[PDB]
């Protein structure tokens, strides 16, 4: 009897406004929204008003902080933090359920090397932003990415791992069946080891990053979704994807799919 | 219905000769026997004809290979590869499942390092490696350590998915109970991601590396057991530790309790 929490990010209805594209989510029993997190702070009160009413949620925030905490420049280090904490806040007031965040894109460089010592120091930074997020009433995400664009975290067991060892209930991690269709093995494996700490999940396309259901029978999640049945994955599994053809028909198309794999799984 | 096939290390059982260490091994139903690569191309006639006639087969090979595959120096690779040549056409010979390699231990320095070039060069070392072992019916084997003896490699998710990028009959993963604890979140869905590349498993006590059962309720492997399980694991669990008890003991102990937490699992 698990439910699929399904969550949009921001530009996946159709809809010429907030509350249009959120009065079409509602028709789809879709109950989490996902915003960017750029600006976030000045949009509290435009979120919380749109949402007042509707069966509806803040799920997670999505980035929007600028620098990166692996930088070998400790004032990019130092924007990262405190642009992190900006949204942190907001995100609290909003209930959402935590920050979304990358270590370092392959392009972030000059960075720390990979290397013990720079595990031990982002599990440092990292605490740091944990207890901070605990304060605001959720958590900071990490988010592992393929190859393409990232080398530093791209499996869900590695994130899982830094939040053992980080211990911090502020501090959790997530999977994008996107990234993970070329990082892992095993979606299914790779949700089992997120376990306690899996607090968000990605889906879209897995040949095109585009609606799940454009890409034909490669739009396969019910290996993944055996692995969130066997953790009891309480939080929601929310679309960040691009659009092929007309979203008033791929979007409820994608939503159906998704439902049909969860009962088969 | 599925059968967990025990193998020893050679130092495991009691016995002041190989055939007194088998005599032992078979008492238990031990099937497996796992001696380490170092001469291994010298010791073929004496294996052989000490399992003549037993229900003992050569599981994997630990190791045995001079040199390390991520030096920079060239030669130091070189070396790497010609002794695990060697090394492989012997495991063949003996029917092994695979020769157990890692690819830089913590002090193995200066290392290339930890970058996408670095993992392609790996992938391709690792390709010629797979390509000779299955000439020779064998397999080299992954093998993630903790933190506390390497960085590079260490989770089996990890292993998997380079396997799966190399994409050859020759080159699989394995997990070792003792380094899981450490760097595993889960167990079971480490052995999942493994899948079908997982060729070997190890097993230790959990808090000193010893016979399973000498550290009490911490010698827990059910959840490894299911995904064992899970994946129609078909090859060995063998004995990679240490002894703190009477040996006479503790091993046949070990063998009971591996026996019945796989009956639970
Ligand atoms: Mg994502
Ligand atoms: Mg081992």
């Amino acid at each position: 009897d698990l439910e699929l929490k399904l969550s949009f990010q921001e530009g996946i209805a159709p809809g010429e406004s907030l509350n249009e594209k959120l009065d079409f989510m509602e028709k789809l029993g879709v109950v989490g929204f996902e915003p960017g997190g750029g600006g976030l702070a000045g949009r509290v009160n435009e979120i919380k008003q749109a949402l007042n009413g509707r069966n509806i949620k803040v799920s997670a925030i999505c980035a929007g902080f600028k620098g990166f905490i692996l930088s070998t420049d400790p004032a990019i280090r130092k924007e990262c933090m405190d642009t992190m904490k900006e949204i942190i806040a907001a995100a609290g007031e909003l209930g959402s359920t935590g920050v979304i965040i990358v270590p370092a894109f392959n392009g972030q460089v000059p960075a720390l090397p990979h290397t013990m010592e720079t595990r031990d120091f982002l599990c440092e930074q990292f605490n740091e932003m944990g207890t901070f997020a605990a304060q605001h009433g959720t958590s900071v995400i990490f988010e592992p990415l393929n190859r393409k664009e990232c080398f530093y975290l791209r499996q869900v067991a590695d994130a899982a791992s830094l939040c053992r060892d980080i211990n911090n209930p502020g501090v959790r991690c997530m999977g994008d069946f996107w990234h993970m269709t070329w990082e892992e093995t095993s979606d299914m494996g790779a949700f089992i080891s997120g376990g306690e700490y899996l607090q968000h999940v990605h889906v879209a396309s897995r040949k095109r990053r585009s609606m799940p259901g454009e890409d034909g029978d490669a739009d396969n999640y019910i290996n993944g979704f055996k692995g969130l049945k066997m953790i009891g994955y309480n939080n929601y599994v929310s679309f960040e994807c691009g659009c092929q053809g007309d979203r008033n028909v791929v979007v409820p198309a994608a939503v159906k799919l998704l439902r049909e794999q969860w009962e088969q799984a």
